[PDB]
């Protein structure tokens, strides 16, 4: 009933989680990839679900959301794994992403970083935390001292160009909610999608209200959280110079 | 020689083990904020290293130290090389994606290499006449990765831009860690192809060497030849399946150099 009841129940989900995905992994089958690790996740999750907070829905990657609206009063949004190309090549920088929305307002949201054992998590009313000890705000970074995280893959290049040559330097983690989650530690300025999926960013609105970051579309608008949109989640101070690139001399989209 | 690789090895293990009580204070010291990718310090730097001369004076006298913080015989008999942060970028952005790099050379031939990543407590090790380690656990040679099913890293701001979009659309994709010796270890565990750096020092890829006998990589100049350990050059490090076809790329068109 209460976010600490609820947050309860999740975390102890998760940890539990840690015993199924060595043997999926073990076993790991795939097929844009997607594995049984992927499917099976979101079965027990939706289960987890149908068991504890039977009023609740569902939107996920591995299912489908037709019955998914404007007016639904509990909703999770899912990502049962967020970076399934490194989970395949590479068994290592993927990531369990969930949120929770009432009546459309975010309350809860995790980033699980198995590989690493890292739980992120925010708590509307209580704060951030990895692991369990509290997140805070991340230092003030102008781009030109900060690393930034994008696709350069699906960019024009004059544009990518334009982003090396401002920034400090590039990396890639290679999964949204982590490239994210550095953008909140404080370890990368921002971080780009140009294309996301609401389950690719849905857990980041929380963590950006409460630790002062921006989350925008690449027109610096509000995101539906229902309906994906190009976006950026950025230190409050890099994010005006990175959008004044991306939308400088026609945009960031290839020719 | 007189000491064994099991006893030098030893030593080492122990001197990073106790390198894991004088790191974090290191880094609590350390906040800016103001100088670009080619002017960083640090601190961290330059005690790790005196801290390995230290090490060396007291239990392997007669071995020489080429590291980046610091040459007059060709013909050295117990050489180290070393690279006390590699990812000082990382390190200093991040607090993670950084590591040790140690070489050891006996008579010029690679028989000791480590690479430290350090903030996930891994160990990558190798041992000429034992094999390759992580944490102690044996490091097999990679499944064969085709460059079309293989994930790349290189540095993507010092390479003409056609010559990246050739690498992107003949590779499965593009990432980057950020240190050559974590990079660099990524081909050796089978998770990327192929690892590119266009310009490294000596102690950027002193322990490759015999991570890449031991496990059947090629690690080469971008021309295909023999790298010589002491001195740089334009390198790579890839699985066998993918190395021919990434040095193809490279060399397409006029070549991956941006100003040319
Ligand atoms: O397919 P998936 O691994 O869940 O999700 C992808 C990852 O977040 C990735 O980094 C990429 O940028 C894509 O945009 C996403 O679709
Ligand atoms: O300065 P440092 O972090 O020891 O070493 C650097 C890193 O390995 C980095 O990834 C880069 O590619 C440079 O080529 C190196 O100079
Ligand atoms: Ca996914
Ligand atoms: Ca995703
Ligand atoms: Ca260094
Ligand atoms: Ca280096
Ligand atoms: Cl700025
Ligand atoms: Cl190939």
């Amino acid at each position: 009933k209460t976010l600490q009841q609820i947050d309860k129940l999740i975390c102890s989900w998760l940890k539990q989680i840690d015993n199924v995905i060595p043997q999926l992994i073990m076993e790991m089958t795939t097929e844009d990839l997607v594995t049984n690790v992927d499917k099976q996740i979101q079965q027990q999750f939706q289960q987890f679900l149908a068991t504890y907070f039977p009023e609740h829905q569902l939107l996920a990657e591995e299912k489908s959301n037709a019955m998914i609206t404007n007016e639904i009063n509990h909703l999770w949004i899912m990502d049962p794994i967020d970076g399934t190309a490194n989970l395949v090549k590479q068994q290592e920088d993927y990531c369990i992403i969930l949120a929770y929305f009432y009546e459309g307002k975010p309350m809860l949201s995790y980033v699980y970083d198995y590989p690493h054992k890292k739980l992120y998590k925010a708590i509307r009313g209580e704060g951030a935390f990895c692991n369990g000890f509290k997140m805070e705000e991340p230092p003030s970074l102008k781009l030109e001292d900060a690393i930034i995280s994008f696709n350069a893959q699906v960019m024009n290049l004059d544009t990518v160009q334009d982003l090396f040559d401002a920034s400090f330097s590039y990396r890639l983690v290679g999964a949204c909610g982590l490239d994210s989650m550095r953008v909140a530690k404080g370890q990368f300025g921002a971080h780009i999608n140009t294309n996301p999926k609401p389950w690719d960013i849905a857990a980041q609105f929380l963590f950006a209200e409460l630790l002062n970051l921006k989350m925008t579309t690449l027109d610096g608008k509000a995101i539906d959280h229902l309906k994906g949109a190009p976006f950026i989640i950025s230190n409050k101070a890099c994010h005006e110079t990175v959008l004044k690139i991306l939308n400088a001399n026609g945009g960031y989209q290839k020719y």
